C-alpha cells in the first residue's frame, strides 16, 4: 500500500543514517 510502501521508505533511510552516524562517530573518536 502507499502507506506501507511510505513505511519501508522511512525505516531504510533512519537506519542508513544510523550506519552512516556510526563510522562518523568512529571516526571522531580519533581526530
Amino acid at each position: 500500500s502507499a502507506a506501507s510502501d511510505l513505511d519501508e521508505l522511512l525505516w531504510v533511510i533512519a537506519v542508513t543514517i544510523f550506519g552512516l552516524v556510526l563510522i562518523a562517530s568512529i571516526l571522531k573518536f580519533y581526530k
